[PDB]
């Protein structure tokens, strides 16, 4: 029942087929010697196994293709006008690279762990994944929901992943490709296939860029954002943000219930993760600083790249072989979650947040309808240099940008959803913000403190910003305030003004 499904994928021959191994079986397949190459991994004095990827310890956009047919006539292809990672590739080239996929992954013990992408029941997909890496079906099996064994009686999947990590394309150039290595995507046979390359960020993010693809056509938003709930599962927040904007530290609070760190969808019972795990950076890790990630990584959970010397001594702070260095495991080895499911009600604040090092964007901004869409929309933040991606995950934006500002909006609307532009970056100072400062500014969003704040209006950005917020200094509140005269502020802000609306022009 299994082999035909294998065989209607393109493999055959399966010796031996491991479905849904437990942790424990994982583990046991990891720290086998006959292992070699990068799917060999090691205990560290954690007890968390740690392993290589190889050549590549991140993401790899230029090597990532659709099949360009009919099923994927919706697809936001990249062109002239909007340059996107949704890389058209033909029908000729995915049979050549599910050919080598399916040969790659036949007549040898593959694992098959089949798992769901959303915790709603409702509105969920079902994911199979197949790949011949023990510690690679352990990643997934950490990352996406698992089922009850029961529900896993009659699994038919919605979607179906092939990693054939350990072959290549020496035929790229011809096949249209960029490299040996391709991870390509074909909503016809609803299959993702992944070559050359074991890091495995590649399943997560392929997933939630194919969630980003069925959920919003079905009035569903897909939000590349963390989630979290008062003590009590109510009163949702989600929180978007680029690298440096502190979106993790500012959405785990002790007084929090934490929903998901990354992928959440929003559907008519409200916000729910997409993922059953985290998968976090570990670079310059401290148990003081994130005891959280800290305690979480133990037994089950995957280091991946992690330095550690010959008797298991992991050091966090090695970037060595890459900085990118992660884990992955499962939610429930943070304390601080919604449980038993990681789903909650419709959210009732949503904020944006952005590390302004133009100094220019004032701590908090209350957003209108349509700001709304137009920041999202933007996902600025800052390193003086600018940077700006689209719904705060532009790379994995199946369908145009527009339409996920669309549903969010949407969704907002319903449940009496507010939007705020925080600044977690710098002012006229020159320092940064203070963290006491910006996360009172948080408290004074999910308390609602800040609905009874009054107002003032900032020019050419047209922001609203409360004149008292408890826990905040009333002089940061407002951008201009922190500078010597309120003309350079005005210079800066003419300028990053401009900035945006070069930016939104192929919007």
């Amino acid at each position: 029942s299994l082999s035909e499904s294998l065989a209607k994928y393109g493999i055959t021959g399966a010796t031996n087929i491991v479905h849904n191994p437990s942790h424990e079986e994982l583990f046991a397949a990891e720290t086998q010697a006959s292992l070699e190459g990068f799917e060999k991994g090691t205990v560290t004095e954690m007890g968390a196994v740690n392993v290589m990827t190889g050549v590549y310890t991140g993401r790899s956009p230029k090597d990532k293709f659709i099949v360009k047919n009919e099923a994927s006539k919706e697809i936001w292809w990249t062109s002239d006008e909007f340059k996107n990672d949704n890389k058209p590739v033909t029908e000729e080239a995915w049979a050549q690279l599910k050919a080598l996929a399916g040969k790659e992954l036949s007549n040898k013990p593959l694992y098959v762990v089949d798992l769901f992408c959303g915790a709603n029941e409702n509105t969920r997909l079902k994911i199979r994944f197949v790949m011949e890496v023990a510690w690679q079906a352990h990643f997934v099996t950490n990352m996406f929901i698992r089922p009850t064994e029961e529900e896993l009686k009659g699994f038919e999947p919605d979607f179906v992943v092939l990693n054939a990590s350990k072959a290549k394309v020496e035929n790229f150039k011809e096949l249209g490709l960029n490299s040996e290595t391709a991870v390509v995507f074909n909503l016809a046979e609803k299959m993702q296939i992944i070559l050359n390359t074991w890091y495995g960020g590649e399943m997560k993010k392929g997933m939630f860029s194919m969630m980003n693809f069925y959920l919003p056509l079905q009035g569903i938003a897909a939000m590349h954002c963390s989630a979290n709930t008062d003590l009590e599962g109510k009163n949702t927040a989600i929180f978007f943000g680029l690298s440096g904007t502190g979106k993790t530290t500012l959405s785990t609070d002790p007084k929090r219930l934490l929903i998901g760190d990354d992928e959440h969808g929003w559907d008519d019972d409200g916000v729910f993760n997409f993922e059953g795990g985290c998968y976090a950076k570990v670079i310059n890790l401290s148990k003081e600083n994130e005891p959280d990630i800290w305690g979480a990584i133990k037994r089950n959970a995957l280091l991946e790249n992690v330095t550690v010397d010959a008797n298991g001594k992991v050091d966090f702070a090695d970037k060595s072989v890459t900085e990118n260095t992660r884990v992955s495991y499962p939610i429930f080895h943070i304390k601080n979650i919604v449980k038993p499911v990681s789903k909650a009600p419709a959210a009732k604040r949503v904020i944006f947040l952005s590390a302004d090092a133009f100094g220019v964007l004032p701590p908090v901004s209350i957003l209108s309808k349509e700001q709304t869409k137009y920041y999202f929309l933007s996902g600025f933040t800052a390193k003086p240099t600018p940077t700006f991606s689209s719904c705060f995950g532009a790379a994995f934006l199946t369908l145009p940008p527009t339409k996920y500002a669309e549903v969010l909006v949407k969704r907002m609307e319903a449940s009496g959803a507010k939007a705020y532009l925080v600044n977690t970056g710098w002012n006229g100072t020159g320092k940064r913000i203070s963290i006491k400062d910006t996360r009172g500014i948080i408290d004074a969003i999910l308390d609602g403190s800040i609905d009874t704040a009054n107002t003032a209006t900032i020019p050419y950005f047209n922001f609203t910003v409360p004149t008292e917020l408890k826990g905040v200094d009333t002089k940061i509140l407002d951008p201009r305030n922190t500078y010597a005269d309120a003309s350079e502020w005005e210079v800066k802000a003419k300028d990053l003004a401009e900035r945006f609306q070069k930016n939104f022009k192929k919007f």
